[PDB]
């Protein structure tokens, strides 16, 4: 007899900037025709209002970056997590939210469709100016336009409580800015024109229920 074991040895792989098949793949993909909008922001957005919606600054202050390291990865990782159960800062499941629209293979915004958000945000008309905005938005994708509409339905809520996380229609509108549309360091290369861009982001926002909800006419 005599038969003694020692064990096992090994070395595990490497490591790259991510190791995902979602990344590669577009949103349509990776979502389905029942569920367009993907988990992950959705978790992302019921967990901070389930949670409380008077977060200082949930998107303008991070804090920790660390924190939303975890929280993509053991996403990846499980499918099924609970970040309830992590317990983590408001702060950081906020932060992680929009990276995940960073990774996006493509912006939010396609570029078929820049003039045509500003040239309906220079409105004189208010009302039209909705309206316009309104009709323009039908034309985004099938995928992210659903997407789309779920995010900003969630920060009208945190621009009402401004107050208590210090960020109004306007603030989001910009901290949203970079995601929603990340042009060339070289924007000013060509002719500048008004800052009209930030208009619209945020009008969407504060009439983004006028647009379906038909809630009356905010200021």
């Amino acid at each position: 007899g005599s038969s003694g074991s020692s064990g096992k040895n090994f070395n595990p792989p490497t490591r790259r900037n991510w190791e995902s098949n979602y990344f590669g793949m577009p949103l349509q993909d990776l979502v389905t025709a029942e569920k367009p909008i993907p988990l992950f922001v959705e978790k992302c957005v019921e967990f901070i209002e389930d949670t409380g919606l008077c977060t200082e600054g949930l998107y303008r202050v991070s804090g920790n970056k660390t924190d939303q390291d975890n929280i993509q990865k053991q996403f990846d990782q499980d499918h099924n997590i609970n970040l309830v159960s992590m317990e983590v800062t408001v702060n950081a499941v906020a932060g992680a939210l929009k990276a995940f629209f960073a990774d996006l293979p493509d912006p939010l915004i396609p570029y078929s469709l820049h003039p045509e958000l500003l040239e309906a945000a220079k409105i004189p008309d208010k009302t039209e100016r909705l309206h316009a905005l309104k009709e323009i938005v039908k034309k985004f994708h099938p995928v992210n336009y659903d997407v789309f509409r779920y995010v900003i339905t969630h920060l009208n809520r945190v621009s009402q409580q401004h107050k208590i996380n210090l960020m109004t229609a306007d603030n989001l509108s910009i901290c949203f800015w970079p995601t929603l549309m990340r042009p060339d360091f070289e924007n000013r290369e060509f002719l500048s024109t008004t800052k009209i861009h930030q208009s619209v982001v945020e009008t969407f926002i504060q009439q983004c229920q006028f647009f379906f909800y038909n809630g009356e006419i905010v200021e």
